């Protein structure tokens, strides 16, 4: 029938009008209303505003302390079948693999999302951070999140697999959603130089249909919903 996501690392350690930003999230997750949503880097304070505001959704955590990830179901639409935390061993940041299995019109595809290394150093550990997820997905499918992957470094962890696909490069490379984090136009971070990459991705094991940014507009404190934009796949 018709499905949507939304990936989106709404920047929970940014503790400066988080208030103000997570009303603004509030406000694209309420106008849009998809059936899942995966965010990261979420603190406590972040989850209470959501168990509120979107009530909705039957919410999943990745942990409790710090921050984590965390994946919302469209009640309404998406029934929960099974949940499970998969934790990356060699990880120094607090980070883990979030999957859900669910079932949506009578379909057995699940959800993953997580937060890969954020240190551009540790790239090796990013990388084997990749080699679990894509492992994990041939193994159940539908990853979107955080992944902070950028220089080839897909292709130096020995490329994407055939039953994998990314829907941005399988879209035919679309153009307007080429980059997650633009520190030219974001200017939650205040970067005097000029950098973009694109971090959020989504993989897929149903067809991807659109793929677009979301939180492009400053809110009324000047300061945008998050260093990154949220993205948004809708499919059939
Ligand atoms: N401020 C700033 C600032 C300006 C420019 C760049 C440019 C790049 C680039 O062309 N490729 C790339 O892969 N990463 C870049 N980072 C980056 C982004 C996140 C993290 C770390 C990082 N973490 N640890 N060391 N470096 C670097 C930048 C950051």
């Amino acid at each position: 029938h018709m499905f949507s996501l939304i990936t989106w690392n709404i920047d929970g350690l940014d503790l400066n009008n988080l208030s103000e930003r997570a009303r603004g999230v509030c406000s694209y997750l309420a106008l849009y209303s998809p059936d899942v949503i995966f965010l990261q880097e979420v603190i406590p304070p972040y989850y209470s505003y959501l168990k509120k505001r979107s009530s909705n959704y039957e919410i999943i955590t990745g942990h409790e302390e710090g921050y984590f990830t965390a994946i919302m179901l469209k009640k309404s639409r998406v029934k929960l079948k099974s949940q499970e935390i998969i934790p990356f061993p060699s990880t120094k940041m607090m980070r883990n693999l979030l999957c859900v299995h669910v079932n949506v019109s009578g379909n057995e595809l699940c959800l993953m999302t997580s937060h890969l290394e954020s240190t551009r150093g540790h790239a090796a550990e990013r990388m084997n951070q990749l080699k679990m997820v894509l492992k994990k997905m041939q193994e159940a499918v539908i990853f979107a999140g955080d992944t902070n992957l950028r220089d080839r470094e897909v292709t130096r962890s020995g490329g994407l697999p055939n039953n994998i696909v990314d829907v941005w490069e399988f879209l035919g490379k679309p153009k307007h959603c080429q980059y997650t984090w633009d520190t030219q136009m974001n200017s939650n971070l205040g970067i005097t130089a000029a950098c973009k990459l694109r971090f959020d991705r989504i993989f897929f094991r149903i067809i991807p249909r659109s793929l677009d940014l979301l939180g492009l507009e400053k809110l009324d404190c000047g300061r945008f919903p998050s260093d990154h934009w949220g993205l948004l796949c809708n499919l059939d």
